[PDB]
């Protein structure tokens, strides 16, 4: 009873026909090369070989679209939770400078209902610092949050 719409499938082969410049319903490493250097990136073709790699599934040598589908919804489903992530780092990173400081990390925790000493803060801190200045960036961040 669901999956995709007729509409969503439409845009999908929209983002497909940018890259299959031929028109012959494949993707190839040297199509995927021309849309890269269109992009200001200039790819050597072993690293183009190894982005065709990873998306195709029977091992042809080239992406249909079928499997250009299953790419872009891992994809956009990826980029969903870094989205989530990137939101609750910024409520916590009060004054924008890149770190949660413990006064921070205090100060929302008050707010979601817990009233946390500063030896409690620097505890949570300190099991989550991985560089030793006992703030917390976005890569520390998102490492406590997919698991501990
Ligand atoms: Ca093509
Ligand atoms: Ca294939
Ligand atoms: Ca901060
Ligand atoms: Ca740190």
């Amino acid at each position: 009873a669901e999956q995709l719409t007729e509409e969503q499938i439409a845009e999908f082969k929209e983002a497909f026909a940018l890259f299959d410049k031929d028109g012959d319903g494949t993707i190839t490493t040297k199509e995927l090369g021309t849309v890269m250097r269109s992009l200001g990136q200039n790819p050597t073709e072993a690293e183009l070989q190894d982005m065709i790699n990873e998306v195709d599934a029977d091992g042809n040598g080239t992406i249909d679209f079928p499997e250009f589908l299953s790419l872009m919804a891992r994809k956009m489903k990826e980029q969903d939770s870094e989205e989530e992530l990137i939101e609750a780092f910024k409520v916590f990173d009060r004054d924008g400078n890149g770190l949660i400081s413990a006064a921070e990390l205090r100060h929302v925790m008050t707010n979601l209902g817990e009233k946390l000493t500063d030896d409690e803060v620097d505890e949570m801190i300190r099991e989550a610092d991985i560089d030793g200045d006992g703030h917390i960036n976005y890569e520390e961040f998102v490492r406590m949050m997919v698991s501990k």
